[PDB]
């Protein structure tokens, strides 16, 4: 999957196996924590690198050995007999490294909406959540990135995150905090900002453009048109029952309702499998090549849907920190990578990346970065 | 045909799983689990130990994609595996089907498996695709199908496992149109529902869970004397319950049944549950679970507390291999089942494939008049052996389960083309 | 201790090689064998299933390594290792060894691990390199080490497998240092001979294959009554020969030592041999070879014309799964090996196994004080399992087996250092 | 290993596990072939390079139906209920594939003599391969590539060759098909031809330095101080008894003899641990690789010793082509890809390359080239 987790998942397999790890193992965890600061520094010839090809680059310092002792001490998968570490703990050891990696602190913190706020593609609904946001948004910048396009409609977005903007109205504008608080819709094309009354209003494009590559628009016409041919062969190729429906800077392939049994809700969505929306995707992604397309985008299946954006979440990050003067030891990015098959714009390229997958673990990840 | 004769592990393991699949926390959508399933090097050995039949074809289809080869005349392939399928019903041990795929089971039929290709193919077309070549679930899908086209001379008892397909999230039955295909088909067959929920001898317990089945029993199953053809076997294997005129389940006297189940004497069963209470006491003090153990008459489980405080998944699985090596160190050979539920952790003296015996001993029903509707990614074949005793139907949602009983209940009806993935399209 | 006892699968199949490792006619060189076990996906298996202990050390050392700590002080590591060999040299079953690996066999001996790899380590520097992890073979030469580095209060037996030992490219016996070291152990211990070639009682054609040895006995172990010490077990556990005052072997009468193997009736050895002869008839027909079948009293092979035509080595291993097949088939629960030789193929009705419990009880030999020499890469583990009946060396070519019985012949002497891999320096 | 050998592996075991490999299988094989045949034409985007990535590229149409055929009507594999193809059998269908697949022929032929041609290490000693070659020699021009470097001495390559000239001195002068015999040593560094009297001469340096590019003085000598300072810490690191012998192009690490047992020979070889000559190779490969070194070169462990030339047999096989005016489709080289791991320099990518592993196999494969 991500390779240094399966990294450090058989090192710890044959720590388990040799039935040490629940011994003093300090001489491979700082063995590996000298590499991984080896690769802080010159991180074009480390020996992490030699073993590793994908590692990427590290913006930090990671204490991959203090890392291990607490977790370990709060969970004690060294005390399991025949449970040896998963694939998910060692995801949260090395979240957890990431976080203690920022002793200087960080000063830009961004969420994928889609990936960890809405559960469910619903609206925001969690209290607990929209307090520890907006206790970090006094000491940080705090962006939200979303795929939902509205073009720059504020309060399409307010909908989506609106108990915790009313959250934001009882606890962030008395210091001021609302000031720090960012919205990039459309993947990297609308950018939205907080108001005095916990109500978002769209920065306009010339404040920002100067930031962001420009891309022409008949080359966002053809990203789209061409998307559109192959939607509708895919949709002649299996019998869809759905149609396409064409946005400024994206297109989706979207089900049509279609009747159920009497007994039950008299209308639901037609389902498309899929294996039908991954085969479409990857469709897509070769025609652009194919026209040997250069600006950024994004094409991915969503749950039901399809839909292909001119412009793609990494773009926005780097966009967000090239406006507000940050660079990348200072930010990171909380999302969900079981969500993503594309492996392209894995976002840890950008900035720092915490990997998490439901609301419980993002909002341990955010109490371990209050208490920096 | 007896439970000595089933290949079942009570006290064996499954191959680790370093990626957690089934730990439906992390793994919390269907988005998530059809990802995982194109990654091979994720859950290949995970998806072959739950069916190797399934694996077997998807691989033969993998190489026929990249072959460039699917959507072309393939019949020559699939008559020689259908030609396989026929001599393995012929030849449950010793065939060639057997040699390539040891824990393939029992065929109680002939499986049309090329009917069944060509049916998914034309609806799906799964054939036309350029980049993902068929995938487990679709290697699943027709083999249900398959099975349902197997079905001429009828059911005279379906299953469920009411623990994989009847209760959503684990929350009481609440589906009902899912409750009226059921009524349907308790007025062509018998019906029965084997749950792990060990409620001792009570019935209201149980009835709790079904209870808005049993109402829909009371509107329309009562009148025609279909009622009599409802039972649900509680503690895997140890509690049977009936259906009176005024829709209530009720014991059936043991007596009435005891002797079609494999005799576990009383000391045997406690010190079971002893082992299973000395283990869990010391995993709470091990990893200091706030979690509390509840103990059955012939079931004992680990439960997190209400506040729903959630145990480690990892310490779950850890805990019911430390069962099981108990038992094992203690030299116990009763049929058992110790599983890590999603939340939870249970140890039943019980087994639900010795319950399905017992329903079909019971209502002396031929195998091959029985079908089972369950969820292998939600059990271990060491617990429950993939088609040791009747056809058995792979759901994997209540959508895909509304098809099937659709499809069953128009069975040998020719202007029907049987489906197993949607219900309303 | 009993043949009954050690876990053997006479008919079972070794999962199929794809990449023929041990057609010996394609890799015919040290240099090729030593680059596959570089691959992993190309020899990962095959290796596991020869000695799943060595493996389970190699994967441990390779994530020493890639964490870049295998150069530090990983006596942590050793010693917990080391702990765990010394458990389950006192609970052979239920040890967490065994739990680990199923297959592992038995420790008769406290294995010195840690003091195994310094003593490598120290000599050959294997962790001073960046980029070579340790390999199959350095492990292999670690376990040698350790189980003679336990050696402290000797050794009463020391039993060859000739065929995989003694005799280069098959021909027969030809060595003058590596006889010489034999003839000082001989003075030492009992030294045992097991073959699989079965040339009946006839003691002359057994003598023939190892005249060179023995006409090395009559010259420095006939005055001192050593050669009275010297058995050959042929036909792998059908044929016993003993030494006389003239370095001539001569048979056993089998009612001195028949009571010592499991009796097989007159029966069921033709019926094997009879079964084998019409599938090796009908293998001969099916794929057009110049070969013939030769059939002795207790064995039946399949060899290649003298012109030496070649039979296709997958036809040979095609050839051995069809007699076990058919031998299943036929319901023959009796100890026989088929096997594939390089480049012929071989019924035994006899076991190499059952041949050194034989020796064992015979000569009323403690486990403990056994040590066995074969080649566990021409052999499969289901026919002579890994650690059943003694300690055992695993050794490759001639140089390995002079080092070790250089350092054997120098036990639990101070000054000495053992070694595994170079003789001369 | 070889991945379009794993690719068709990995097809015939699912038709062989489906129960249908005896049977009419031409729908796959077909289907197969015409995928090989759309990779003649426009390699460049085939679906067989999609599938596949190191491909490489075909100079062929390679009839893979009636090579499986053809292999399968003389040995019957499909005949085997239990015994699946190996590795090595498709490695022989497609060596057989690309001999039909010259029936318009090939104008040279080209044998890496080290993996073919002497056993052992011994010298040429084979009456039957010298005949099949000597029959070749009349239709068509062959060469043969060898890593030893004796610099431009002529009678040194001849000891290793002199049986089978002294075959040539029979059979091949008659005709004046010795013009046709080449000989390069340093693996493109040394060329040599023959006479009337089956003898070989160097050809100077001046008449083929045009079709070789050229390598400064002072960067040879670079490649090969680099490599020294490599052996000698691995004599260091190791306790080697061995020393350097540095050539002209060539560098080596070399073992010392040692004294054995009184009884045996009173001298052999020191023992090099094939892991050691496998940890220097590379450690020698990531220097040069330090250094930004473009030369063509070749490090290799054979056997007891390592030996670093300047020049590979790759760029000596286009040296021939590039001297005779010969295109890729009229050529076909003849080696054995078990002897390096070196995945380097595959020289499939300059050729069409035959895989041949014993001298049983090499007449195999001539005998059909003579049918053609
Ligand atoms: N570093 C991490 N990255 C991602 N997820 C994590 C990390 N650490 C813990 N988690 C997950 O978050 C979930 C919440 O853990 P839990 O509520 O037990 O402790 P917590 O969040 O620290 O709360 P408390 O501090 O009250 O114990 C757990 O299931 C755990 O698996
Ligand atoms: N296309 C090929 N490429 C490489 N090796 C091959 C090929 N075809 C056959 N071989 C190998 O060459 C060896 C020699 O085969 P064999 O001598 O049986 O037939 P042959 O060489 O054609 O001789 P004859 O024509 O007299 O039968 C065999 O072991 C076979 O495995």
């Amino acid at each position: 999957k991500d390779s240094l987790i399966m990294f450090l998942v058989e090192i710890f397999r044959s720590l388990f196996v040799s039935n040490c790890i629940d011994k003093n193992i300090d001489n491979v965890l700082l063995s590996i924590e000298e590499m991984f600061i080896d690769h802080y520094y010159n991180p074009q010839h480390s020996r992490l690198k030699y073993l590793i090809d994908d590692v990427g680059i590290f913006f930090t310092k990671l204490p991959i050995t203090k890392a291990f002792h607490t977790y370990n001490k709060k969970y004690r998968i060294t005390k399991r007999l025949y449970a040896p570490p998963t694939f998910n703990e060692v995801r949260h050891i090395l979240n957890l490294a990431q976080i203690l990696s920022l002793e200087e602190g960080l000063d830009l913190l961004t969420f994928d909406a889609d990936e960890t706020l809405y559960p469910d593609g619903h609206d925001f609904n969690d209290e607990v959540l929209a307090s520890y946001i907006s206790c970090l948004l006094k000491k940080m910048n705090i962006a939200i990135v979303t795929a939902a396009s509205y073009n720059n409609d504020a309060e399409k977005y307010q909908k989506r995150l609106e108990n915790l903007l009313k959250y934001f109205s009882k606890h962030n504008i008395k210091d001021g905090s609302y000031k720090n608080f960012y919205v990039m819709g459309g993947e990297s094309n609308y950018l939205f900002k907080c108001n005095e009354e916990a109500t978002l209003y769209s920065v306009p494009e010339n404040e920002w453009r100067h930031y962001k590559k420009f891309v022409d628009y008949d080359t966002v016409q053809e990203i789209l048109n061409i998307s559109e041919k192959c939607l509708e062969k895919v949709i002649k190729d299996f019998g869809l029952c759905a149609q396409i429906q064409r946005k400024e800077k994206s297109i989706g392939l979207v089900p049509n309702k279609i009747p159920s049994l009497n007994i039950k809700n008299e209308q639901k969505n037609y389902m498309i499998k899929y294996e039908v929306l991954e085969e479409a995707v990857i469709r897509i992604k070769k025609e652009i090549i194919k026209n040997k397309i250069t600006a950024p985008y994004c094409a991915f299946n969503g749950g039901q849907d399809l839909w292909v954006d001119v412009g793609n979440k990494a773009e926005g990050l780097l966009i967000l920190q090239k406006l507000l003067k940050i660079q990348k030891k200072k930010c990171c990015h909380i999302g969900d990578q079981f969500l993503h098959s594309g492996n392209d714009f894995p976002t840890r390229f950008c900035s720092l990346t915490l990997w998490v997958s439901n609301p419980q673990e993002t909002k341990a990840c955010l109490k371990s970065i209050m208490h920096l």
